[PDB]
């Protein structure tokens, strides 16, 4: 019983993000996780970020209390600059600079994460993995849902989800999902707002043809907090021995952040006969973003402010409890088009059944940037001596003062105007030959990644075309009792947008991974358990120039090797459980400035476990009680490994009551509380001047009704 029970467990056994063909998870020679709509509806995650919380190999709350982006550090790696490596419907949501798009989980059918190299099917990519969200689609049966949310910090949400067939044979059906949300962010003076509508339409002329129109529109007046805090006053105590309170805000009173998303496309598939099927995926999007932001830049005594006049103008002991600040003014617009066409050839060679995949992937991205950035001494200073049992106890924090984002002094600030172009075209081939219990996957892909940046201010143009090749091979020995052992080799590549000492675009970095493991996907039991160990290596990483030159040099190499185990299974008819453990060994293997160091923000040990319980007996029938905990190990807060952010464990709880016992079947009411013990933690730090307070205990009531 209960939607998220074995019904989800099993549905989650299938996926395509691993092989670009509908394969059962144990037949995929690579690490992959799946979270369902029922699952997401139970936990009510703020973003896809949380939705993946009980998955191994993923730091998902790195930025802490911020929700602006959906950045994930998978297996200790991320894309250059920390740009999202997020996919939607098999097509990438390409972004640039501060222009990345996000998707509300209320518009998703499910989310999936694939670990390690994946270029063999998607082209240029961060060695570590990629997230792939699936848009909600028109349903077979009717759906009339309205949802109401009320929570802390003045969180108020209201949305709907409607799906129906236009004819009685289902050849014509739609779906319309929309939500309105507004709330105050953890940090004083920050707000969050969002309006999203997803129009979808399906067309099934017959039973071997499907064309579904997928669109999304989202408007966000205010994005929320995305600032930086010094390790001094967060991880470590201030000279006065106190700390900045979790709701502290160091930006202007007039800081502003907005994102605009518009996209249309479709998912198509046609089964010609018994040996041929073809599917194409296309999407076009125009997204915009803007901000007027004052961010922190460490305390005056931080090396980063060695050249700060305002900073030196203070007594040597004050430099340690004064915060330096810089700013930015950004305006961006980008259009992104994508099409992936694939032909599936099903056949065999006597006991050698084949599944030949061959297709072409294409994409182009254009992002126009017009920003302005304040450097040293471009904005005031803040005397962090404001912890006190006042701003902690009483109104945790006092908003700061305004700030002139106009009249940009040529002395302390400057303009930034860039136009980036990106184009990628790849062709791939992959066969899945199963020889009765001996499934073997082997494929390849050739990519054409071409980039071109125009510096409107310098009147300069940097360009580079790359030509790469990646292949993957693996074998799964599917037993018949459940236990499915596997292993595989995999490659990945990622072009560089950086320019070197010579004035050229660095060569692409590459991903090399060896992984072995076993998967338990028994068919007679609603349970699934996995475990794997891997050795993933990225090469030609950009490192400091051997002789300090302001420019970087390639050659750097990093290695990440670890163990991941995931487990999901129904223990009774009312008790479900989910959990995983992650052991990550990330290390600098070749770097001028570092070496033997572990990159920042990546803990060595990671773990999480969750379980729920529903009643089908007494007056407490239909009552669901669930709870879980997420543990984050210690991590370094900078490449230099000069200090360390400590480990933490947050607990979440929910009480759901199946309102069906009042006649309203399919409707229910829930209460969710995050960080129950309202712990206080520093999520992570990317450096000494870039740390983030974790999320402070939240409480949300959710009334969802089905007609
Ligand atoms: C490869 O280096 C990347 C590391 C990422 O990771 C993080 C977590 O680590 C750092 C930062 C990160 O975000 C920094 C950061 O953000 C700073 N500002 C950037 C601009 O806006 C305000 C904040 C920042 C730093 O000093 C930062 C810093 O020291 C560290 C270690 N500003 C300044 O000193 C000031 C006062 C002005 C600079 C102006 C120009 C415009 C920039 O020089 C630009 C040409 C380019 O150099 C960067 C954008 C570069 O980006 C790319 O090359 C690809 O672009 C992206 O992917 C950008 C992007 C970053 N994030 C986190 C999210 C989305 C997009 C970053 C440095
Ligand atoms: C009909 C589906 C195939 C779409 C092919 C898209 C063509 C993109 C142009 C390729 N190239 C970059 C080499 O000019
Ligand atoms: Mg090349
Ligand atoms: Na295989």
């Amino acid at each position: 019983e209960s939607a998220w029970g074995p019904a989800a467990t099993i549905a989650a056994r299938q996926s395509a993000t691993g092989t670009k063909t509908d394969t059962p998870i144990q037949k995929v020679p690579q690490s992959i996780s799946v979270v369902t709509a029922e699952e997401m509806a139970l936990h009510q995650p703020k973003s896809v970020k949380e939705a993946l919380s009980y998955t191994p190999g993923v730091s998902v709350g790195t930025r802490g209390a911020s929700n602006t982006y959906d950045h994930l550090i998978i297996r200790g790696f991320a894309a250059e600059g920390q740009s999202q490596n997020n996919y939607l419907n098999g097509l990438k949501l390409q972004g640039n600079f501060y222009n990345d798009a996000v998707i509300d989980p209320y518009m998703l059918e499910r989310a999936e994460i694939m670990r390690g190299p994946v270029s063999v099917l998607y082209g240029k990519s961060s060695p570590g993995g990629l997230l792939n969200m699936v848009s909600k689609r028109p349903t077979t049966e009717p759906l009339k849902e309205v949802q109401f949310k009320a929570g802390t910090d003045s969180l108020f949400q209201t949305g709907f989800d409607f799906s129906d067939s236009l004819d009685d044979d289902g050849v014509y059906s739609y779906r319309l999902t929309g939500l309105a949300r507004s709330a105050n962010a953890q940090q004083k003076g920050s707000e969050e707002q969002r309006y999203a509508i997803a129009p979808a339409f399906t067309w099934r002329p017959d039973d071997k043809t499907n064309f579904t129109f997928l669109s999304y529109f989202q408007n966000e007046p205010e994005t929320g907090y995305y600032g930086w805090l010094p390790k001094e006053g967060t991880v470590e105590p201030l000279p006065n021995g106190k700390r900045l309170p979790t709701d502290f805000n160091e930006g202007a009173k007039n800081n502003t952040y907005s994102r605009n998303e518009k996209m249309v496309g479709y998912s198509f598939d046609h089964e010609f006969n018994d040996t041929f099927t073809v599917r194409q995926n296309l999407r076009f999007a125009e997204n915009k973003t803007s901000q007027n932001s004052v961010y922190g830049y460490g305390v005056c005594s931080d090396p980063a402010n060695a050249y700060s006049k305002q900073c030196a103008a203070l007594a040597p002991a004050d430099k340690g409890h004064y915060l330096a600040r810089k700013y930015v003014v950004d305006d961006e617009k980008l259009q992104n088009f994508s099409v992936d066409t694939q032909l599936q050839s099903k056949f065999a060679t006597g006991d050698i059944d084949h599944t030949l995949l061959t297709g072409v992937d294409f994409m182009r991205m254009r992002n126009d940037i017009n920003a302005w950035f304040g450097y040293d001494d471009s904005v005031p200073l803040l005397n962090l001596y404001n912890p006190s049992s006042h701003h902690h106890h009483h109104h945790g924090s006092s908003v700061n003062t305004d700030f002139d984002f106009n009249a940009k002094d040529p002395a302390n600030s400057g303009p930034y105007r860039i136009l980036n172009k990106q184009k990628q075209t790849g062709v791939y081939v992959q066969d899945q030959a199963q020889w009765d219990k001996v499934l073997v996957t082997l494929g390849g892909r050739y990519d054409w990644a071409d980039q071109e940046s125009l510096n409107r201010v310098a009147g300069t143009t940097d360009k580079r075309d790359d030509k790469q090749f990646t292949w993957r091979g693996g074998v799964n020995y599917l037993f018949d009792n459940g236990v499915t052992p596997y292993f595989s080799y995999s490659e990945s590549f990622e072009p560089s947008s950086q320019v070197g000492k010579d004035g050229n675009i660095f060569a692409p970095s590459k991903g090399k991974q060896y992984e072995v493991g076993v998967k338990y996907v028994p068919e007679d039991r609603p349970i699934v358990v996995t475990g794997a160990v891997y050795n993933l290596t990225k090469t030609n990483n950009l490192m400091a120039d051997p002789e300090g030159s302001f420019f970087s040099v390639e050659g750097g190499e990093i290695r990440a090797r670890g163990v991941e185990i995931e487990a999901k299974a129904a223990l009774s008819a009312s008790v479900n459980v989910v959990g995983s453990y992650t052991y990550t060994d990330a290390e600098y293997t070749t770097d001028t400035t570092y070496k033997g160091n572990t990159p920042a923000q990546v803990p060595k040990h990671m773990a999480s476990l969750w379980a729920d319980y529903t009643f089908f007996d007494g007056p407490l029938s239909g009552l669901t009680l669930g709870t879980g905990g997420r543990y984050t190990g210690s991590s370094y807060g900078d490449p230099a490994n000069s200090f360390k952010v400590g480990s933490y464990t947050v607990v979440d709880a929910l009480v759901r009551y199946d309102l069906a016992r009042v006649g309203m079947a399919g409707s229910n009411v829930a209460l969710h509380v995050n960080n129950l013990f309202d712990r206080e933690y520093v999520a992570s730090c990317f450096n000494t001047y870039g740390c983030f307070w974790g999320a402070e205990r939240q409480v949300v009531a959710t009334a969802t009704f089905r007609f």
